[PDB]
């Protein structure tokens, strides 16, 4: 399930810099970006293999990718963030 939509502008100001990577095709900081995400748990909707993909949000200080993500999804202007390791996501709306 989704927890519904979110504003870019009310998510860390690390997403909006993950989102113009994405935009940009990278490069990436983290070898894990870009990558293919399974959506294993079927939280998202269901969709083939490829569909998806899952890039860092990096979180101040961290030594490690933290618990923050976007995963994109294929379709035009789909995204979704999680700031809890992929328990629950939201839609990103970049228009606000």
């Amino acid at each position: 399930d989704v927890s519904g939509t979110v504003c870019l502008s009310a998510l860390p100001p690390e997403a909006t810099d993950t989102l113009n990577l994405i935009a940009s095709d990278g490069p990436f900081p983290y070898s894990q970006d870009g990558v293919v995400f399974q959506n294993r748990e079927s939280t998202l909707p269901t969709q083939s293999y490829g569909y998806y993909h899952e890039y860092t949000v990096i979180t101040p200080g961290a030594r490690t990718r933290g618990t923050r993500r976007i995963i994109t999804g294929e379709a035009t202007q789909e995204d979704y963030y999680t700031g809890d390791h992929y328990a629950t996501f939201s839609l990103i709306d970049q228009t606000c």
